[PDB]
């Protein structure tokens, strides 16, 4: 049985053009689902949509929305109305370097909108649909910064922790229903974002000993969907988190991040 | 002698706002030079200028210029006219992920302008000034991609190799003159931009460390690779492997 048969006709990827987003689109398309792909870069989404259609033979719908902006979620809801929905993933994230006081309120609000408000509007709306039909799946993406905290980029971890804890709660609520919910928590992931800050050196190599590909993250999330509630992607990351939790104080972990 | 006494009154940092550019600004201000700080993000430049004046008590001149655009160099030259110039560093770079055919021509021409044309215009203009007065210094910044190549970001490596080999040539030309020229080649450097892309660890040199090494070797060494590990890694790629293996490794 494939994802279309198990969960429903269309899957919604919220933040579809970067690495992990793109890999979600490809995975659900390979699983037979038609793909609603959402993000701010419409041209890039259109290219990806054509690639998905040509590679997988599924239908696509491209929705331009900026998740930092008011009305983004409503744009999405209008785009999916009348579709048989089987899947949602919230992938988008916004962070911004700076101490709390050095980041202007407008940017803080943008981050709240991406990581908290648009996130929850979408999660709530599609959970209503999935719960009413007693059928569907959600995999939301968090970050190890949601566990460690993120000094000098405080809202990264704060927002990702909101996503983590909200999704953990809902994952538990859905046990023994027809809706399967999971949060997958990512560490350092191989993106063009990353590679373009790795211009050379053995230190460039040292990052790949602990970087996962977007595909391996998505593969692990789907392997555990409906079995585990809260997953840390990759073995090394699981063990690293466990060693921080078990053998160090909270302060040591925070301070390590801030060092 | 501090930098002021050795080379001259004003230093010009082309690409002053990001990590390495900022480190150059602080270093030359610490060495007693007034700082011409150039880049596209004028608000950010003004903040840095304020910090430099506040900390070091040197003069600053902020020049808004976009090095991808024609006439950027000529904007900078107008700003430095009448200043006693001692130092220049070309720090700015522009890269763009994609196979050569997938990058639009306009973007290719922008990269050419940032990495080659504006670079060389500035290098030529300020070398004329330094050579005529027989004093001055230039430290240009290259990248290990200029050595390895950069598959899926071809113009980055190509442009950085242009900067590398041009600066190497000029560094040699200046030996035994009052002008000291150096190229410092950087690998992965510890910046906020890198750290934001390492959410799960590890949590390399800092820009400050790279700039410190460059100034330590200025007038002694022509072409420096920043950091001991990077020097050893490039040696081993050069000595123990074919050129193709190194290229394929970067592409993998």
């Amino acid at each position: 049985m494939n994802l279309r048969e198990k969960y429903g006709e269309w899957g919604l990827i919220l933040g579809a053009t970067e690495g992990v987003g793109k890999a979600f689109c490809e995975k659900i398309a390979a699983g037979g689902m038609n793909v609603v792909m959402v993000g701010r870069r419409e041209e890039k989404l259109n290219v990806l949509a054509g690639e998905i259609r040509e590679t997988y033979g599924v239908e696509t719908k491209v929705v331009r929305a900026d998740f930092s902006q008011p009305g983004a979620a409503e744009t999405v809801f209008a785009a999916t109305e009348g579709l048989d929905m089987g899947f949602m993933s919230y992938v988008a994230c916004l962070h911004s370097f700076g101490k709390i006081q050095d980041t202007p309120w407008e940017k803080h609000e943008a981050m709240i909108n991406v990581n908290v408000v648009t996130f929850l509007k979408c999660f709530h709306h599609y959970m209503r649909i999935f719960a009413a039909q007693d059928r569907g799946a959600v995999i939301n993406v968090s970050s190890m910064t949601g566990i460690s905290s993120s000094p000098w980029n405080g809202q990264y971890g704060a927002g990702k922790a909101f996503i983590l804890k909200m999704t953990e709660a809902v994952a538990c609520e859905c046990e023994g229903t027809g809706v399967d919910v999971e949060v997958i928590t990512l560490g350092t992931t191989l993106t063009p974002s990353l590679l373009s800050n790795l211009p050379g050196g053995p230190q460039g190599e040292a990052v790949m000993k602990i970087a996962l590909t977007p595909e391996e993250c998505v593969d692990e999330a789907f392997e555990k969907l409906g079995k585990e509630l809260s997953v840390i992607a990759g073995q090394r990351n699981k063990d690293s988190v466990h060693d921080w939790k078990a053998n160090h104080t909270e302060d040591e972990y925070i301070r390590y991040m801030g060092s």
